[PDB]
Order: C-alpha cells, then sequence, then structure tokens
C-alpha cells in the first residue's frame, strides 16, 4: 500500500518524535524500534500493538526520509 509507512508514522510516533521529514529518531530500523518499545522508552510500551510488518514499514519510511 503506497503512504503506508507514513501514516503508520503519523498516527503512532509523529506526536513525541515530530513528522517524519523532520523526525528526532537515530536509529531507523525495526530492531531498534522493538528495542524502544520493550523498554517503554519514553512510555512506548503501548506500542507493542504494532506487527512486525508494520514497524517494518515504519522503519523504511524512516529511512528514505533520510
Ligand atoms: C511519546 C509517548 C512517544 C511516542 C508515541 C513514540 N516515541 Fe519513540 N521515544 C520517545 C522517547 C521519549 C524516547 C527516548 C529518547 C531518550 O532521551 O532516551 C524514544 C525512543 C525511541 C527510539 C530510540 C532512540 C533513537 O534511536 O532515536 C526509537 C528508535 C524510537 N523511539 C522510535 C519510535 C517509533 C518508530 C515510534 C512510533 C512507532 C515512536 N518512537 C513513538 C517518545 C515517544
Amino acid at each position: 500500500a503506497d503512504g503506508n509507512g507514513s501514516a503508520l508514522y503519523g498516527n503512532n510516533c509523529q506526536a513525541c518524535h515530530g513528522s517524519i521529514t523532520n523526525s528526532d529518531i537515530q536509529t531507523r530500523t525495526v530492531s531498534a524500534i522493538q528495542s524502544a518499545i520493550s523498554g517503554n522508552r519514553g512510555g512506548m510500551g503501548f506500542l507493542s500493538t504494532l506487527t512486525s510488518a508494520e514497524i517494518q514499514a515504519i522503519a523504511t519510511s524512516l529511512a528514505s526520509a533520510v
């Protein structure tokens, strides 16, 4: 689906990290995102609801922005 990663990021990340083209995230990988969720960095533990496909789509979009 065109726009999936950016839409996911806008709904789940942007409130705390900025818009995707101006994001403050450093490590734009699935493992980095999953580690932050698991460690509840910034309260992100609630994002356990994301599938692995969705985290992939977010990380790909972030890495492409950039
Ligand atoms: C506020 C409730 C947040 C939401 C929603 C998301 N993030 Fe987050 N994240 C937040 C904080 C306060 C921190 C810690 C920064 C610090 O000073 O330690 C983080 C951490 C990350 C990280 C690791 C740090 C980095 O590489 O920049 C990543 C990779 C990350 N967060 C990604 C991320 C994603 C993909 C989100 C949407 C699924 C997301 N965060 C939401 C605060 C909040």
